[PDB]
C-alpha cells in the first residue's frame, strides 16, 4: 500500500513518543511500591498484572510512527521474558532511557552509529563487571530471598520455591500451575512417575483406596502392543514360578490378553498389572529405555532383535515397590546400577546441550528429572480467577528468578548492581567523542531502573540515586521500608543472569533504534 | 445562558489542569537560565517576553474549566506586577505548587477551609520571618546588584540604575523610555524643569543653540491668561528699572501682550521671555506654587486677591539661572528659602499618602523630584522593536526591584529566602491536623521557586534544593555559574517586598482555590 | 480567545519553518544573479520586485506559529529597510542562519540566553571590524560603483546618483519620482525654489514662455495676508523711484491690492510680482527667515513688531534674478551675507539633531538644500507601471546605498567583508562554552550571504566560500562574471552601514528568536 515516510527529529520524536507511551504504561509495575496494569481482553475477563512483558505485549497505538517506536522497543521486553522470565519491566525501563538520552545526542548532532557503538562497548563492560560482582547463591536462604523479591516480596512463594529446589535437587523440574484451594500447595513426586493409569479397574490391588500396590515386583517393559497372551505367556510362567508380582509397561495391552491378564490376578496365581507406555512415536521408546535403566532391565521390541516369548526373568525389571492408580503410575526404588543411571542421564544432559527448542529441552529435562532427582508442582492458591492469575504470573516470575540465580549468581537489587557497574565504568572511553558519548548515556540508563523503582514509591529519584552512588558495595535503598543498607542483608537480591539480560536487550535494541534516520509505514 | 456545572474530583481537576497550562507557559522564564515565550499579537509583531506576568496575561484556555482555573491564577501574576512590578513568575510558581500540594490533599479527605486556614498561617508566619531576615538595601554595589539580578543577570542595567538613583537621590524619580541608538543612555535633570518651551521664537538668547539663557532673572508667576500689556506694564518698568532678566511663567501669553514683550526683548530695554504654566486645571496652579516656592516668589490670580497691575519687584521671583528651549524650561538654583521648600515637600508627601491613585501618586512624585532631587530618564538601546520591548521589561522590572530593595531591603536570591523560611516554621503547627497539613504544603511551595530555577538549569531540583536546605543563612545555589556559594557574596540578591508580595498573592489565590467543590461555566 | 500554547522542540520547529519560509522567499532575491518575486495586490496589479523587505513584508503564514516566526524575523527586513534603505535581502539571509544554527545548538542542550549573548559579543567585535576595515568613498566613482551595484549592476543609475550627488554636493537633497519617457532623467535645482507660482498670470513678463522674469529686483517679505495696497503703499512709491522690480512673498495677495499691483504691472509703473509664501503654519515663517536671510531682508509681520507701511528699501531683500512660473517661484543668487547663510544652515542642521521624525528631519534637509547646495529629482524612466515600480524601487535602493556610503564608507562587496570579519574574529570567546558556541553561530552566519549570492548564480556555494576565505582583503567572488579578483577594483563595493545595519538588526532579532522556549498564539 502507500506509504508514509518521515525523517530525521520529526520521525525520532513520534518514535520516542511511542516509546514513552509503552515504556509509561510497563513502569509503573517496577519495585515493591509498582502498581498493577489491567489489559482488556476481547473475550474474558481484564487481566490485572504486574509483568512487564504482558503490558508492553498489550500495548498498540494508533499513531503508526508512534507504533513503530512501540512494537520495536515491546522487542525489549519478550526477548527477557523469554531469556530469563524477569527483569522484563527493568529491560523495558533500561531501553527507554537509553533511547531517550540516545536521541539527546543525536539532536545534539553527533553520529549515531558511534553512539550505537560506544553504547555496546560500554554494555559489554558491564555484561563483564556483572560478572565480577555476581556472588553464587546456593543456600536456600538465598534463593528464597530470590523468589521473595521476584514475587513482589512474597516471603511465602519464596520460602515455597526454595523448599521445591530443596526438594527436587539440582536436576528436578518444577512447574507452576492452577490450584483449587486458596493456599499455595507444593506436591513433590521423586523416583520414576509417569501419566500412565491402570489399562483394568480390575487390577486394583487395594480397593480402599483404588491403587494397585505392588511390592518388589518384575517390570516387563514392551515396546510393542501386546494383544494376544501366546507372546507374554512364558513371562507368565516364570513370575508365577518366582512368585513375584509383574507390571507390565507396554505400548497398549487389550483384548484377551488383557483379559486373561485380569483373570491371573483374581485367581491368584500370578499379581500382574498392565500399563500403557508413556510418550509417543520417537519419545516413547525413549521413557521406555529410562525406565528399563532405572529398574535394570530390558526393553522387547522388533527392532532389538528378540521377541517377547523368549524373555525371561533375567530380561525383566526389578523395583522395590509399584503403585498404579486411575491416572499416574510410579515406581519407587527401582533396581538398577547407579553407573548406568548415571550415564544415560550425561546423555540426556548432551541431547538437551544439542537440542534447540524449549519445548523438547523441557520434555528431555522432565525425563533427567523422573530418571534422577524429582519433579515438583506448585499449586498456586487463589480465591478468584484474576487473582490465580496475577499470583501465578508472580510465582512464574520467582521460579525463573530462582532458576536463573542458581545458575548464573545474584547481586545487589534495587538497581544497585547496575548503579555500581556503571560507577566503575567511568574511565570506559571510545574511539571517538561520539562513542564516548554512548557511553555516558549508557552509564546514565545504568540509573534508570533505581530511579523508577524510587518514583514508583514517590520519593524523590534524584536524591536516593545520588544517596546510592555515594554508597559502595551492596548498599542501596529498600523501596519497601524506604530505608538504605545491605540490599545482600535485607535480601533485595536481583538475579545476575536477569540483570545481564535486561542490561543487554535493552541496549542492543536502544542501540538500533538510536540510528534510525528514516521511517516508513503505511499511510493511516 | 445555559451553564455547565461540575463537582469535586473532575472540577478541581481541570481547574488544577489549567493552572499548569498556565503555570508551565510561565514557569520557562523563571531564573537566569529562564528561557523567552513569543506572545502572539492580533495587530502587530509577536512579543518576546521574559516576564511571567506577561505570559499569564496572554493565556486563555478553550476548556471552561480549564481556563476558569488559569484566569483564577493569572490574578497571582497579576496582583505581583501591581505591587512590586518583580516576582510574578516566582508567584505563580508558588501558587501553582501551593495548589497542586493542596488539592492532593484535599483528595486525602481534608477540610479545605482548614487547608486554606493552613496556608494563611504559614504564610504569615512566613511573612514575618522575612521581615526578620531581610537586611537593609542601601549602598550602591547592593542596589546595582538587585537591578542586574533582576534584569537576567544584565550588569549595565544594574549600573545605570545605581547611577540614577545616586544622581536623583531618595526623592528623585525615574522613568525608563525607548532608546534611539543601540546603548542604553541615562538622562538626569536637577532642580525644576517642566516641558513648557518659550511662547516665541524670537526670545532665544543665544541663536547657536536656539535656547533663551537668563542669568540672574525675576521670576514672574502669573495663574491667569495675559493677552494685553496693561496689567504687566508696571511689572515690566520694575524689571527695567533694575535691568535684571524677566520669565514669564504663565497660563498663556498671546496677541498684543506677546508682540510688545518680543520688540521690548529686541531692543534690549529688557530681556524677556514667556512661557506657558505647566498642567492643567486645579493640577498647574499646584506647579506654580511649586514654582513660586522654589524661587522665593509669589502666584498671581483673581483668587488669591491681587492682581498682576500691583505686583512689585518683592512680588517676583528669584532665581540663579532659567534656559527656555523649544520644549522645556529649566530654573536652576531657585532663590528660596529651605524650609519653605521642605515644608511643600512634606505637603505634597502628606497628599501622597492621601493619594489613592498610582497616576496620581506618581504626579505628585515627579513634583516633588522637581522641587527637590532630580528626575532621571533611562533611554533603552536595542536594535530592533522586538529587543527594545524585551529588555524596557527587564529594565522596567529592575527599576521596581530596586526601589523594593530599598523600601523594605534584601535577602538572598535565587529561593534560598523561602527555602531559610520554610526551615524556620518546621515547628508551626495549626489548630487541627488538616491546618497543619496547610502549613506543611506551603512550607513544601516555598521550596517550588528554588526548585523551578534549577529545573530551567537542567540540573536536578531535588538534589540542588537539598544542598540548599542543609545549609544555612544566605547559603544557595548560584543557577548562572551552577556553583553553590553565598548569594549575598555573589550578589544574588531579591527584594524582600517582592518575594513576600509573590508568597501573599500566591497564598491567597491558591488558598481560595483549593477550597473549590463546584465550578460552574458557559456551556461550549 | 483561547490560545495555542506550544513548547520547547515543537515551538521552535514550527517557528524555523515560518522563518525559512519568510526566507526562502526573500533570499531569491539576493545578489546579482537574484531574481524576482511577484507579490498579488488585492486593488491593483501584481508589483514585481528584487527588494527583499517587500517580499518580507507580503509573507504572511496560515499556521500561527510558523505565522509567529515569519513576523518575527520579517522585523529584520523593515528595520533594515527604515535604517540603511538597502541590504534587507543579506540581513533576513544573516537572520535566517543566525536562527538555523542557534536553533541547532539548542537542540544540543546549550543555554539560549548564553548563545544570544556570545552571538551579540561576536556581532559587536564584528561591527569594530566592519569599522576598521571600512575606507572612505568619497570620490565620484566609487559612489557610481555602489549606485550601481545596489541598482543590481545598473550602471546608469549609479552614473545618474553620482553626477546628481556631484550636482547638489553634501547639503544637496536627491528624491527619486515616476517619469513620463523611458528614460531615467535628472533634474537639478540649484540656489532657492519653491513651489508657489504668481497671484496672477497678468504678472508674466515674457509671454513666449508663460514666465515672469525680473532682472536684479527687491524682494518683500510678508508673514501677514495681504488684501488692501495702503500697507504696501510707501514701499511700492520707494521701489518705483528706484526703478527695479519687486518680488512679494506673502502669506496672500489678494482682492484690491493684487488688482492695483496688476495694473501697475502693465502701467510699466512698477514691474512687480506677487507670490505666496511656501508652507504653513509654523513652517511658513521658517522658509520666509531663510529667504530673507539668502536675500539679505527682513520679515515683515505683527510678532516681529514692524508694519508693512513702515517698511523701507533697505528692509526690502535682494536677489540677481527672479523668476516665476505657473506652480515654481526660484530666486538666483540673493544678494546676502555669506556668513549669516551658514549660521542659519548650522541652526537648522541643529534642529535636525534635534529633529526626532523622518518626514521633519527631511523636511529641514531640504530647507538646507535650499539655502545652500542644490535640489535634485531623478524622474525613472520606464515603459510600463510595472517596470516603473521596480526600476523606482533600485533606484531608491541605489541612493539609499551611496548616502550610506558617504557617510559610513564602503567595504568589499558580495559578502566578503563579513567573511573578512568572521576571519578575523575566530580568536573571540565567550564567558562559557555557550557563548563561544553563540560566537561560532555568528561567524557562521556571516558567511551566508556570499553562499546565498553564489546560490543563487548556480554555483556551489561551499567551494566559492572556502576560495574566498582562502583570499585575505578585499579578495572576493564577482557573482555577475562568475570570476574571482579584487571586489574594490571591480566594483562591489557594500556601504559600509548597510552591511553593519544589516547584521545588528538580524543578531538581535535572531538572539532573541533562538532563546524562545514557548509560544502562545491564538487557536485556529
Ligand atoms: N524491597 C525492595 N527494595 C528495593 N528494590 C526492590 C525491592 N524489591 C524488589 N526490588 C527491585 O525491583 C526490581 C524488580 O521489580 P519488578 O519485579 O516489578 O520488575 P522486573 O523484574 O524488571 O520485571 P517483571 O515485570 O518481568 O517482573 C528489581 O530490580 C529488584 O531488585
Ligand atoms: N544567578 C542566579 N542564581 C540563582 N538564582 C538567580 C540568579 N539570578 C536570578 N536568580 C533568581 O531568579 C529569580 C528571578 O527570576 P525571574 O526574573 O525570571 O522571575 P520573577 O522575578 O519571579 O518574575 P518576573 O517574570 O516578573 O521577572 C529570583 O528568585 C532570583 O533570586
Ligand atoms: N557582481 C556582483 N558580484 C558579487 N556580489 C555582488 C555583485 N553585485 C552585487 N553583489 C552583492 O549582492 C548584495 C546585494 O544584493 P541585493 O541588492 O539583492 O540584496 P540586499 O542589498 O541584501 O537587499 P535589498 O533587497 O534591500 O536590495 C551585496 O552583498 C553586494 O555586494
Ligand atoms: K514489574
Ligand atoms: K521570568
Ligand atoms: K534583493
Ligand atoms: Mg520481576
Ligand atoms: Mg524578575
Ligand atoms: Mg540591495
Amino acid at each position: 500500500a502507500a506509504k508514509d515516510v518521515k525523517f530525521g527529529n520529526d520521525a525520532r520524536v513520534k518514535m520516542l513518543r511511542g516509546v514513552n507511551v509503552l515504556a509509561d504504561a510497563v513502569k509503573v509495575t517496577l519495585g515493591p511500591k509498582g502498581r498493577n496494569v489491567v489489559l482488556d481482553k476481547s473475550f474474558g475477563a481484564p487481566t490485572i498484572t504486574k509483568d512487564g512483558v504482558s503490558v508492553a505485549r498489550e500495548i498498540e497505538l494508533e499513531d503508526k510512527f508512534e507504533n513503530m517506536g512501540a512494537q520495536m522497543v515491546k522487542e525489549v521486553a519478550s526477548k527477557a521474558n523469554d531469556a530469563a522470565g524477569d527483569g522484563t519491566t527493568t529491560a523495558t525501563v533500561l531501553a527507554q532511557a537509553i533511547i531517550t538520552e540516545g536521541l539527546k545526542a543525536v539532536a545534539a548532532g553527533m553520529n549515531p552509529m558511534d553512539l550505537k557503538r560506544g553504547i555496546d562497548k560500554a554494555v559489554t563492560a558491564a555484561v563483564e563487571e556483572l560478572k565480577a560482582l555476581s556472588v553464587p547463591c546456593s543456600d536456600s536462604k538465598a534463593i528464597a530471598q530470590v523468589g521473595t523479591i521476584s514475587a513482589n516480596s512474597d516471603e511465602t512463594v519464596g520460602k515455597l520455591i526454595a523448599e521445591a529446589m530443596d526438594k527436587v535437587g539440582k536436576e528436578g523440574v518444577i512447574t507452576v500451575e492452577d490450584g483449587t484451594g486458596l493456599q499455595d500447595e507444593l506436591d513433590v513426586v521423586e523416583g520414576m512417575q509417569f501419566d500412565r493409569g491402570y489399562l483394568s479397574p480390575y487390577f486394583i490391588n487395594k480397593p480402599e483406596t483404588g491403587a494397585v500396590e505392588l511390592e518388589s515386583p518384575f517390570i516387563l517393559l514392551a515396546d510393542k502392543k501386546i494383544s494376544n497372551i501366546r507372546e507374554m505367556l512364558p513371562v507368565l510362567e516364570a513370575v508365577a514360578k518366582a512368585g513375584k508380582p509383574l507390571l507390565i509397561i507396554a505400548e497398549d495391552v487389550e483384548g484377551e490378553a488383557l483379559a486373561t491378564l485380569v483373570v491371573n490376578t483374581m485367581r491368584g496365581i500370578v499379581k500382574v498389572a498392565a500399563v500403557k507406555a508413556p510418550g509417543f512415536g520417537d519419545r516413547r521408546k525413549a521413557m521406555l529405555q529410562d525406565i528399563a535403566t532405572l529398574t535394570g532391565g530390558t526393553v522387547i521390541s522388533e527392532e532389538i532383535g528378540m521377541e517377547l516369548e523368549k524373555a525371561t526373568l533375567e530380561d525383566l525389571g526389578q523395583a522395590k515397590r509399584v503403585v498404579i492408580n486411575k491416572d499416574t503410575t510410579t515406581i519407587i526404588d527401582g533396581v538398577g546400577e547407579e553407573a548406568a543411571i548415571q550415564g544415560r542421564v550425561a546423555q540426556i544432559r548432551q541431547q538437551i546441550e544439542e537440542a534447540t527448542s524449549d519445548y523438547d529441552r523441557e520434555k528431555l529435562q522432565e525425563r533427567v528429572a523422573k530418571l534422577a532427582g524429582g519433579v515438583a508442582v506448585i499449586k498456586v492458591g487463589a480465591a478468584t480467577e484474576v487473582e490465580m492469575k496475577e499470583k501465578k504470573a508472580r510465582v512464574e516470575d520467582a521460579l525463573h528468578a530462582t532458576r536463573a540465580a542458581v545458575e548464573e549468581g545474584v547481586v545487589a537489587g534495587g538497581g544497585v548492581a547496575l548503579i555500581r557497574v556503571a560507577s566503575k565504568l567511568a574511565d570506559l572511553r571510545g574511539q571517538n567523542e561520539d562513542q564516548n558519548v554512548g557511553i555516558k548515556v549508557a552509564l546514565r540508563a545504568m540509573e534508570a531502573p533505581l530511579r523508577q523503582i524510587v518514583l514508583n514509591c514517590g520519593e524523590e529519584p534524584s536524591v536516593v540515586a545520588n544517596t546510592v552512588k555515594g554508597g559502595d558495595g551492596n548498599y542501596g535503598y529498600n523501596a519497601a521500608t524506604e530505608e538504605y543498607g545491605n540490599m545482600i542483608d535485607m535480601g533485595i537480591l536481583d538475579p545476575t543472569k536477569v540483570t545481564r539480560s535486561a542490561l543487554q536487550y535493552a541496549a542492543s535494541v536502544a542501540g538500533l533504534m538510536i540510528t534510525t534516520e528514516c521511517m516508513v509505514t503505511d499511510l493511516p
